[PDB]
């Protein structure tokens, strides 16, 4: 009776000695019987030599998978009625290393992940017993510590790794990162095994649009003619896609009229005129335009152009009598007797409104007598007994300072009460 | 033969566990050596092992699955026997909570999904009678859930779950019952309240009574006058809920001159002389906004219309008086003057009659909108006079009326 404690190495060659139960149990000299074992297919004595040999090659992880103990038993029977009981460990090497599902993996990351948030990773394997299995995992985070790692066991033991965010990210300042996950085990030949993350950085409508200058000014001559261009604005979003595609329109305080006197066209941005300008309505006005990007929880954005009209000599002046006398003008009438009060007018501004006004021939003896803002009075130029005429046809002339000028007549007629 | 028994905890007061003399084979004990000298003792006489006392075995082994106790005695004739005796564990206890209630604050801004920790029980017993899971009652239409996980050791514990959001001003508080229940065939359960306090986030806009009013006003209305109380509401708490009242960021400086709005009450009152010659009417475009974080501002607008008031008596200005001396046989109607007259004010207070002192010989003839020419009213003889002294009166349609004078001279030759 003797026991024999054996253990050896996996991945034996077909055909290793194990032992000598003949010389190792002290026994004689012979006769090596096999009365039973835990596996034939892979240990047996030969019988006249007492050698206990490999029958097959053994892989422990096949065999035993991660249990830290892997025995195999073994009763065998010598010469001459003697037992023993032989009893052989199979002992773990690290001939594995941990392996990954694949050698690149792809995930979509929004730019909007809050500082902290965590993001699953594809673990490793390590077939390998105790010391020689999975250890732990490491980055590579050559973003000066943008993302970082987490890892977290479960019930066996093993681990598994998942991505963190240590500070915020930005599309926008980088499109994409590349950073490699290794998986460690232990072991004195450590092992270990790399993957590459590819994260691509999403658009998250973090921009909003922006035009060239927040205010214009633009001079435009009245009664322009239709088409005539006002101004092409330039909005531009830093986003992506629909997230940083402008549209423009027409505020919402922008009146109804200017947006009958002007056409914006909403993806150019180009203000065209689409009416008369005319300088005496309305000497400047304000298109409010505003742009907007076509993502969600789109973000606005305002711009202010006045338009500012140039006046041009387009009133002729207007001549209108308030009083006129009759036709009886005495003879021996006093220089300076009123004959007729008038006003001239001029819609225009500035040199294009200003007036100057004559009599036809005063050659007829009447003066005219500028008194108050656009106000003249007609009076009698000389005294009317040495040239005296039976009738006079009067006629104003009202002439603007317009380029080119300007001019408008009006008549009246009156007589004299000369020879009775 | 070593001898092995297993019996009950929690048994009866000088219970019968075994019998050495039949089981070992032997004659009729003394107690050499024994792991327990309170628990268990043998009959000399009888061989007999019974119980001194109860066996509480969590008192003893606490969570050990298998409890042991050593009891070594002899008999007649070097008779020497070893005694074993497990202790089996029975559902004598319950899971228990440190409390009876817990209070939370959780504030109605939660996240849904968001989980928050709880207290968790004990059972003292082994296995399959301690501690199994834990169950909440949520009466309040499921708001809360809950979840289970489990520790190192194979323990759990429970934490609250905020399946769908949270609003204070819908329910200022709740209570739900977290209940632990362990296995063993007589289910033991225990109880815990959760008060939870639904703190206020600052989510809700302060809202006027209505988005516009109109007022009508009498122009040169006296200092002080009351215009408006307005009136706006925050249905959150505290400085969430505090309404504060401000003149709009676009209304124009003018405007800021001539109201007064207190920021507290929203009162709007007349802080200067009202001209509706100067505007007919205004608009007051006033803002209400929580004194809490990120204050949620709200809108309204007051239009003041004011009335006009016979303020602005009537102007008269020549705009021409020929010389200063007319011709001694001038025909009628000869024309002296042209003179405008005018009226600051509108309606019948800016509406005008004019006349001359006499008919002395001269007439108004009003020839255009507001233009009269003074003119001669008949033939020039028959007088005791050389120069006039014309005078012209205008006098508007007020209530009362006004009236204003202006005078110029003028000779015959
Ligand atoms: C909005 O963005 C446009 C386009 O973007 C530009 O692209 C190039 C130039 C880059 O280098 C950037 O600098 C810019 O962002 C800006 O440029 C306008 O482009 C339009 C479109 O082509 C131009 O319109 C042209 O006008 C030509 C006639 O030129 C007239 O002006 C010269 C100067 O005196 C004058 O001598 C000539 O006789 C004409 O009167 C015409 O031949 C062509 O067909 C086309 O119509 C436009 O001219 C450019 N800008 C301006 C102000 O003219 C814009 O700068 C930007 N908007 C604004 C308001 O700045
Ligand atoms: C803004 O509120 C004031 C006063 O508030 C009132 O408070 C209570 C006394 C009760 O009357 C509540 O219904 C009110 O909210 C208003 O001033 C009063 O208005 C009522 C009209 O129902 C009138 O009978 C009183 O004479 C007013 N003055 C008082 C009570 O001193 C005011 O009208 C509110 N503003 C607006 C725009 O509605
Ligand atoms: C021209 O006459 C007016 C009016 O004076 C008198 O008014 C009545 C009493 C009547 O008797 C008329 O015949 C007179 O002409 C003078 O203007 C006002 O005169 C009063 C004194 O009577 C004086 O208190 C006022 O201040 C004067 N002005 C006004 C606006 O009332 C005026 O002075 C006379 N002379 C000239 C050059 O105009
Ligand atoms: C308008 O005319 C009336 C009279 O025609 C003037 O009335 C006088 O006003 C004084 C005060 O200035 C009173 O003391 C008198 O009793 C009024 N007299 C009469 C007869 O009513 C009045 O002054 C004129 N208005 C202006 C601005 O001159
Ligand atoms: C008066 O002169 C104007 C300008 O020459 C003329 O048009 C008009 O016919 C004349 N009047 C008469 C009655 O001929
Ligand atoms: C005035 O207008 C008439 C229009 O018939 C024109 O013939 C004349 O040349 C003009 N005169 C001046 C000075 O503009
Ligand atoms: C892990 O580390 C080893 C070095 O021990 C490398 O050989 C391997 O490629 C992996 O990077
Ligand atoms: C980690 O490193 C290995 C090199 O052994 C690569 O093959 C792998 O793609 C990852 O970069
Ligand atoms: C836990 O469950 C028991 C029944 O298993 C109840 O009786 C007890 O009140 C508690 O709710
Ligand atoms: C669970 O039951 C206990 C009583 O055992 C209470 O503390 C609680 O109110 C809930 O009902
Ligand atoms: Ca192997
Ligand atoms: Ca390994
Ligand atoms: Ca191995
Ligand atoms: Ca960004
Ligand atoms: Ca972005
Ligand atoms: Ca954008
Ligand atoms: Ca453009
Ligand atoms: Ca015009
Ligand atoms: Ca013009
Ligand atoms: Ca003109
Ligand atoms: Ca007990
Ligand atoms: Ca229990
Ligand atoms: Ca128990
Ligand atoms: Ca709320
Ligand atoms: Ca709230
Ligand atoms: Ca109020
Ligand atoms: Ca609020
Ligand atoms: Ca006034
Ligand atoms: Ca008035
Ligand atoms: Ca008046």
């Amino acid at each position: 009776l003797k026991n024999l404690n054996y253990s050896v190495p996996e991945e034996q060659g077909a055909g290793t000695v194990i032992g000598n139960i003949g010389r190792d149990a002290r026994l004689q000299p012979g006769s090596y019987r096999v009365l039973e074992n835990s596996a034939p297919h892979l240990l047996d004595v030969d019988a006249d030599s007492g050698l206990l040999y490999t029958k097959q090659r053994i892989d422990r992880e096949s065999l035993c998978r991660h249990n830290a103990k892997c025995q195999l038993s073994l009763e065998v029977f010598a010469n001459d009625k003697e037992i023993c009981m032989i009893k052989v460990e199979i002992q773990d090497i690290n001939d594995n290393a941990p392996s990954f599902s694949s050698d690149q993996i792809e995930m979509d990351i929004s730019e909007n992940a809050a500082p902290g948030t965590r993001f699953p990773l594809t673990s490793a394997h390590d077939p390998d017993a105790g010391e020689n299995g999975l250890r732990t995992y490491l980055l590579t985070r050559d973003d000066h510590g943008l993302f970082g790692l987490d890892v977290k066991s479960r019930g066996d033991g093993t681990k598994f790794p998942e991505l963190v965010i240590q500070k915020a990210l930005d599309r926008e300042q980088q499109n994409h990162h590349t950073l490699v996950l290794t998986a460690l085990d232990g072991g004195e030949p450590p092992r270990s095994a790399t993957v590459q993350i590819n994260v691509k950085v999403i658009d998250s409508n973090d921009n909003s649009p922006v035009f060239e200058a927040p205010s214009y000014l633009v001079e435009l001559p009245e009664n322009a003619p239709l088409g005539t261009v006002v101004i092409d604005l330039n909005a531009t979003d830093a986003d992506e896609g629909p997230n940083g595609e402008v549209l423009y329109s027409f505020s919402s305080y922008v009146p109804d009229r200017v947006r009958e006197l002007f056409s914006i066209d909403p993806k150019t941005g180009l203000i065209r005129v689409k009416g008369n300008l005319d300088y005496e309505e309305n000497g400047m006005l304000e298109i409010d335009v505003q742009a907007r990007d076509l993502g969600p929880n789109p973000i606005p954005a305002h711009c202010k152009v006045t338009v500012k009209l140039i006046d041009r000599n387009d009133n002729a002046p207007s001549i209108g009598f308030v009083s006129v006398r009759q036709g009886a003008l005495s003879e021996a009438a006093p220089p300076g007797t009123v004959i007729a009060l008038v006003r001239v007018t001029d819609r225009d501004s500035g040199k294009n409104g200003q007036l100057q006004c004559r009599v036809l021939g005063g050659s007829v003896p009447f003066k005219l007598e500028e008194n108050y803002d656009n106000f003249y009075t007609v009076v009698t130029d000389r005294p009317l007994d040495r040239e005296t005429q039976d009738e006079y046809n009067v006629t104003i002339v009202a002439r603007d300072g317009g380029s080119p000028p300007l001019n408008s007549t009006k008549s009246f007629a009156i007589k004299i009460l000369d020879h009775h």
